[PDB]
């Protein structure tokens, strides 16, 4: 679902400049500042990101196009390294994320993960991993954020300030809601509610006392009619042959529905993480100070126990695996 906000230009700048300048040195009260003034955007904005927040959609995902963003000149050198300095001005589509993200939810920060940090610059780094978001050269493959976390986020959002030289790099979603009406019946049955082992990703890594304390995730779970889906497909590990069949079916299924789009400067993507897998197809860097970078932010909640009360936009939580 996309909404152009070219036309909102204005008032964006102007609920921008509400912010404080340096977000990092106090973040509670930068989010707070983004929160008071989530009430003053566009109506159509508004009722667009209520919508979304309330019930999904089809496709999985809701794409703000044509958001103030300064020009490539006016913006810093694309960063090389995490975690950002607390000192760093406020870039205008961080200010996007602190606005649309408090329509939504908390801005939350992952303990173990980008040094606890909330906001997270991505950009390509050399010899990145695999999984990584610093890969280029190398496709990401489809997940779900954090599917092993019992803290798992209801979004990931993902806002342009400049994309790879060559616009190469597509952003693909893949929703539970394009993807189950091809799954027979005796597919879905088997993989709703049904646990099966999971590794985390690298930042969540040790500590693991026995196979009992490996992460176990349910790929569909919820509403038989329409479940939540919970995919990695590096880390998933099924045991049971008819277990390894249904979620390569699954997996099948995903890729035909996926759906691609290249963000450009401006643009903010919002995942349903709770439904919507997504991953990135490969670009060649050019370590030119100009290399593509994205700022990402994940969002909870109150759907199905990311909240237990008290929790404010900015905090960071500890890593608990589901099982």
């Amino acid at each position: 679902t996309s909404v152009d906000c070219t036309a909102y230009g204005p008032e964006l700048r102007a609920l921008a400049a509400r912010l404080p300048r340096t977000p990092r040195a106090d973040l509670y009260a930068f989010l707070d500042a983004a929160h008071t003034a989530a009430a003053s955007l566009p109506g159509a904005l508004a009722t667009a990101l209520d919508t979304f927040n309330a019930e999904g959609s089809e496709d999985g995902h809701l794409l703000l196009r044509g958001l103030p963003v300064e020009a490539d000149a006016d913006l810093p050198t694309t960063p090389s390294s995490t975690p950002a300095p607390e000192d760093r001005s406020l870039l205008t589509m961080e200010a996007m994320l602190g606005l649309v993200g408090r329509r939504l939810g908390l801005h939350t920060g992952y303990r173990e993960l980008r040094s606890g940090t909330v906001y997270h610059d991505v950009y390509p780094s050399p010899g990145a991993h695999h999984l990584s978001s610093e890969t280029s050269e190398t496709l990401l493959e489809f997940h779900t954020e954090m599917a092993y976390h019992r803290l798992q986020p209801n979004y990931v959002m993902l806002a342009c300030s400049r994309a790879d030289h060559e616009r190469t790099a597509a952003t693909l979603v893949a929703s539970v809601r394009k993807a189950l009406p091809l799954l027979d019946e005796r597919t879905r049955a088997r993989l709703l509610d049904r646990r099966m082992p999971c590794c985390v990703d690298v930042a969540f890594r040790g500590g693991v006392d026995d196979p009992g304390a490996i992460a176990q995730v349910k790929p569909l779970y919820g509403d038989a009619d329409d479940p939540f889906l919970g995919y990695d497909r590096e880390l998933l590990a099924p045991e049971d042959p008819a277990d390894k069949e249904a979620v390569a079916a699954l997996s099948k299924a995903l890729d035909e529905v996926t759906e691609a789009v290249y963000l450009e400067p401006g643009d903010l993507l919002i995942v349903d993480n709770f439904r919507t897998t997504h991953a990135r197809t490969p670009f060649s860097p050019r370590w030119d100070g100009k290399d593509r970078w994205l700022h990402r932010v994940y969002i909870r909640t109150d759907r199905n126990g990311q909240l237990s009360g008290g929790e404010r936009a900015g905090d960071v939580v500890a890593f608990t695996p589901r099982g």
